[PDB]
């Protein structure tokens, strides 16, 4: 009958014989174990070695598999995704569905995972009460059998399905058989931009509950206006036989202290003409001066819910952590405990490079710590309810959570084709209702979300009202269909820009500043997604935080996103590499679009992470004279674990430093008076650097963790001294093909046919492998490429503008190349015109002045045609012969930084191994730039001026011809790119031009100068 | 000490090139010991009689952003017309030039002065690629004003009627000029993007008789 029905092609059937959803249960039989949250003997894990077979369709499954283990089957670990064991390929597709859009039908070729487990059940479990099995995550649908007999069916990949097995089990050995379908009608609601995988990918467990049981419970906390008094209100529901002697005690614990308690018989107040719930009771406990919960200080109490007899004999106990906090939207602001929030948030998919979409404690804890260490206070569960441990950890470490229903229909045309259809309302309701029923007691959850990218349909409106109806404690948000519809309490656009309107028809993304004040609008604005961190990105991130700070109603947003969705593959030798869309044979695919992380799949930071930590700082700084003004952006806590380290350096040389403890109240100010700074009698720029240090370890950080920093230029003393003139004067050696300049061991050569420095010699040895030439291009970034492909060009992307204008294949044409012997130097003048198909793109006018001290002063003046697309950069490159261990520079650093992403970088003297000057982006592009650099040192070379540079063993050309990082080979010598000017990287999104006007190279005429010498 | 800064010569050299003469100079503007500005210049006079001037200026990060970075001189000649390829015809400044159009303009000299009742810097025109006055042509990318009045007389004089034409013609050619503001007139109002804050500035001119 199971093959006959095809429930996996019926959106009307989303479960069979499935128990109601409810908050996390453990069925403790001792109230103390409940209080302390110790393991419970009534909740057994079924995780571990299971038997697995793969089949191309459910019709291909043999009927014997219900009765006997299959010999051809293997033994695999559960939980797991079966794509992660090599049974089939994972598919990466963004928008377009991984299957043909023919609702409600799926392909007849429907990969089918048959899982089985022979396991033991004790006698005690079967003489009394109720034995249920819980599947926390099954992708995407499944039928369940126990000892040959059919139990039930379930959908929704991301919420627990629970089945009563009491009537199916026997003492001793038992066998489960689980038929998991890759594709079902649920897939239509699971079109998240992520790897499409399947199987039993979350925990499986058995729970024993008494016959008379707690079947549900809800905890609410309400406050007076100043938060000095709370009422905890706990509503408890039982199943079983209703008897007079039945009682519930809800008791509230702070550590080992019981702060409050209440006990009542069942039978709530009269509700309507037929009475009340005889199977319910509401307990109300008064709490004076409650410790409030926030992400800053996650104060938790323990609620123990005891079901017992009048006389005091326990039946069972459940429990949860309670955070006393109010979430309300008042007067257009989202308030926590009466204070306006500034969401420093991130989107976080559940992703692991080895285990796929299986989650474990270690990884979750690792994620939380990195998040907090980098100044995040919020996470969006993009785009499904998470592993249940996640909320628990968020409660305990303190993050604000957006809990999001598992509904995404992005690939539909138009996006709301299902969500407007009343026939898909049942399947949608269950994905929202079952989330609320499960997660509503977690204080970390502050906002409910109706899903993502499903357009705006009437079903959203119904479910919005439903949530507001059952849970008035939390705002409901939803971005779809324009981000400000009647199904959202919060204007929550994705990738809406700061100042720039993008007025799309029907779904405009307004400038977020403009959006707030549209006629009639009053709601707060928090971006559900912003700052697409794909490859070398996060350009313009500071612009967001400047606006968030200035506008009370701009209350932050969630970065897209936390971690790259790269997956580990292995080569012939056996070494791992990071893989994206299309690397498992999967087609069609959206390639590197699965990697948008602030961190790599192994949780190593991208350079952008540091930019986020800095902009997301909690202490603001202003300098007047010798006074640092510190302002706190904390809402609740004092800076009771903070000192300020100040430091003054002259072009990187330390002159003074000190420490002052920070004692600033939430939203408050502290003035720090620096001691007399010693005026240096030496040319240079004085810089002030302050760093906020946490001297003590926390649950989330180590002692000496730096949480904030800032810099200022203090006094500058410009160099008025002429260098001591030299005896020697360089000699010019004119040839047919060459101008050679000699001075001591040093020699320069200008090729008269190309017009460039073709070679330099120090003593005997050659310094160049490639001549010094102008460069106007870069290995295109993900943002430069957007959605452009080889077989579907987007002529709007920066890369295509560059290609079509001939930037990548323009040829230097020599207009001029003269030599002149001066009094104490040799002067080489040049002029080039870069042309493509008769159009002059660029003109470079240079002079090289080689003086008697062996220094070469290079002066570059570039004309850029007003009607050519603005170039990626205006600089020079060459390939040096030298491979040295270290790079030393006076500029912004130490990490990679670009004109629109340099706020986190500090001006100082930095020294790193060459390998740190390369950023290993999985899709290779221009990388490792450092800006505002006054001096660069590499081997015997030193460059001086005011430039940006990158330095690496990889040419711009190899970076742009290579698709994966691991396929890069180190070239001979070191590619040096020195830019006078470099275009922003953008990232407001990654599918249109996103580089802001003020970071484009549009001036038409550009000037830079460099001195080159041996030291 | 911007209005009192004394020029102190650092360098002044001459060179003979194949087809030109190169004059390199360096100055430091100082005020009671502190160096506010350094001006590095080359002059290149070639066969066709053109004097190419390159100017590279350093501005101390801790001095208030200067009003302008340019050159000035009192010209002997007094012509009747001022002709230029640039923004105009009327006075325009960096933060007040949207109305001005790029074309070839020709006005009487008196039209290049603006009779503000309380005298001040005035009559600037921006984004000029070419300026013609009497025998003189200047080419590049600059801002300029031109009048019978000096910056010194303008700032020393409380009313326009008290002004007197000076001998010759005062010429101000700026590579860069600060905004004028006006959001109000009782607190600094010139926006950050129109303040001369880059620290290093470069402009180039070609001066020939046409
Ligand atoms: C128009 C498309 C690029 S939609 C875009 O794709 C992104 C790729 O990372 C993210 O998944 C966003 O959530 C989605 O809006
Ligand atoms: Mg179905
Ligand atoms: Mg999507
Ligand atoms: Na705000
Ligand atoms: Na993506
Ligand atoms: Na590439």
């Amino acid at each position: 009958v199971v093959l006959q029905r095809r429930d996996w092609e019926n959106p009307g059937v989303t479960q069979l014989n499935r128990l109601a959803a409810h908050p996390p249960f453990a069925s403790w039989r001792n109230s103390e174990e409940a209080r302390t949250d110790r393991p419970s003997q009534q909740l057994r894990s079924l995780n571990g070695e299971w038997r697995f077979a793969w089949f191309p369709a459910p019709e291909a499954v043999p009927e014997s598999w219900l009765e006997c283990d299959l010999p051809e089957a293997d033994t695999v670990v559960v939980p797991s995704n079966w794509q992660m064991h090599g049974y089939d390929a994972p598919i990466y597709t963004n928008v377009t569905y991984p299957i043909t859009v023919n609702p409600p039908f799926v392909p007849t070729e429907n990969p089918t995972g048959c899982y089985s487990l022979t396991f033991n059940v004790d006698e005690s479990w079967l003489q009394e009460g109720q034995t249920r099995i819980i599947f926390d995550g099954v992708n995407s649908a499944f039928h369940l059998w126990c000892n040959g007999r059919w139990v039930g069916y379930g959908q929704d990949s991301r919420l627990p399905s629970e089945f009563d097995l009491s009537a199916f089990l026997r003492a001793g050995e038992n066998r489960l058989a689980v038929m998991v379908l890759r594709w079902s009608d649920g897939s239509y609601l699971e079109d998240q931009d992520m790897w499409r995988m399947s199987g039993i990918f979350r925990d499986v467990s058995l729970l024993h509950k008494p016959t008379t049981q707690i079947s549900d419970f809800h905890v609410a906390t309400r406050f007076n206006d100043d938060f000095s008094r709370a009422v905890l209100e706990a509503e408890v529901q039982m199943c079983g036989e209703l008897r007079d002697y039945l009682r519930v005690t809800v008791s509230l614990w702070q550590g080992e202290t019981q702060v409050a308690s209440g006990t009542a018989p069942f039978g709530g107040e009269i509700i309507d003409e037929r009475g009340g719930y005889a199977d319910r009771v509401t307990l109300r406990l008064n709490v004076e001066n409650p410790k409030l919960w926030s992400a800053e200080i996650p104060n938790l109490y323990r609620a123990v819910v005891e079901l017992h007899t009048a006389d005091g004999t326990l039946i069972e106990a459940e429990a949860c952590d309670v955070g006393f906090r109010e979430v309300r939207i008042e007067n257009g602001l989202l308030l926590l405990n009466g204070k306006p929030l500034l969401i420093r948030g991130v989107n976080r998919h559940e992703h692991h490079p080895l285990h796929g979409q299986v989650m474990d404690e270690q990884t979750m804890v690792q994620d939380i710590l990195l998040m907090k260490q980098n100044n995040f206070n919020a996470v969006r569960c993009s785009h499904y309810p998470n592993h249940p441990l996640w909320y628990t950890l968020c409660d305990r470490y303190g993050l604000y959570v957006v809990d999001e229903a598992n509904i995404e229909t992005h690939g539909m045309v138009p996006m709301n084709r299902l969500t407007d259809d009343p026939r898909w309302l049942p399947a949608m309701s269950e994905r929202v209702t079952r989330m609320v029923q499960r997660d509503r007691n977690h204080p970390s959850v502050i906002i409910w979300s109706l899903g993502t990218e499903s357009g705006h349909g009437a079903n959203h409106d119904a479910l919005y009202r439903w949530i507001k109806s059952v849970d008035p404690s939390r705002p409901v948000q939803y971005e779809g269909g324009g981000a400000d519809t009647t199904a959202t309490d919060i204007i929550c656009p994705m990738y809406a820009r700061v100042d720039e309107d993008q007025p799309f028809p029907a779904v405009p993304k307004w400038s977020i500043k403009k959006w707030l004040s549209l006629p009639g609008e009053t709601r707060p604005l928090i971006l559900c997604e912003y700052a697409h961190a794909m490859g070398n990105s996060l350009g313009g991130f500071a612009k967001y935080w400047q606006a968030f700070r200035q506008y009370p109603r701009l209350q932050g947003g969630f970065v897209w996103d936390w971690v790259d969705q790269s997956l580990i593959k292995y080569d012939e030798n056996g070494n791992p590499w990071s893989a994206y869309g299309g690397d498992f044979g999967d087609t069609p695919n959206d390639r590197q679009f699965c990697m948008n992380g602030l961190v790599f799949a192994d949780r190593t930071p991208h350079p952008a992470l540091t930019e986020a930590k800095h902009q997301q700082q909690f202490f603001q700084f202003r300098l007047s004279g010798q006074t640092i003004e510190v302002t706190s952006e904390y809402l609740f806590r004092h800076s009771d674990n903070e000192l300020l380290h100040w430091m003054v350096a002259l072009d990187g040389k330390p002159l003074a430093s000190g420490e002052v403890p920070l004692d600033v109240a939430p939203q408050g100010k502290q003035l720090i008076e620096l001691p007399e700074l010693p005026q240096p009698e030496s040319a240079g720029q004085l810089w002030l650097t302050v760093r906020v240090v946490q001297p003590n370890a926390t649950a989330w950080s180590e002692a000496g963790h730096i949480s904030a920093w800032q810099q200022w230029r203090l006094a500058e003393n410009l160099s008025v001294t002429l260098p001591a003139a030299s005896h020697a004067i360089p000699h010019l050696t004119t040839s047919e093909m060459d101008f050679c300049i000699e001075l001591g061991n040093k020699r320069w050569q200008f090729n008269r046919q190309s017009g460039f420095l073709s070679q330099m010699w120090i003593g005997d040895k050659k310094q160049l492998l490639t001549p010094l030439r102008d460069q106007f291009t870069r290995a295109p970034l993900d943002n430069d490429i957007g959605v452009s492909e080889a077989t579907r060009i987007d002529p709007n992307a920066w890369v295509e503008r560059w290609k079509a204008a001939g930037h990548y294949q323009a040829e230097a044409a020599l207009l001029q190349c003269t030599a002149d012997t001066l009094a104490d130097a040799v002067l080489i003048t040049t002029a080039h015109a870069w042309q493509h198909q008769g159009k002059t793109l660029f003109i470079s006018r240079k002079t090289y002045r080689i003086d008697g001290s062996g220094q070469m002063a290079i002066t570059v003046d570039v004309e850029v045609a007003s009607d050519t697309p603005h170039p990626a950069r205006i600089g020079l490159n060459c390939q040096l012969a030298q491979v040295a261990e270290r790079v030393n520079w006076l500029g912004l650093g130490p990490q990679e930084n670009y004109p629109d992403r340099l706020t986190a970088a500090c001006f100082d003297r930095w020294d790193l191994p060459l390998s740190d000057m390369y950023t290993p982006y999985v899709f290779p592009s221009e990388n490792g730039l450092r800006c505002g650099t006054r001096e660069l040192n590499y081997g015997p070379h030193q460059w001086r001026g005011d430039f940006q540079f990158n330095i690496s063993r990889y040419s711009q050309q190899q970076l742009m011809e290579t698709s994966h990082r691991h396929l890069l080979h180190a070239e001979e010598g070191t590619w040096l790119n020195i830019d006078g000017f470099h275009m922003g990287i953008g990232g407001d999104d990654s599918w249109s031009p996103s580089v802001s006007a003020e970071f484009q190279l549009s001036a038409g005429r550009y000037h830079y100068q460099l001195v080159w010498c041996q030291k």
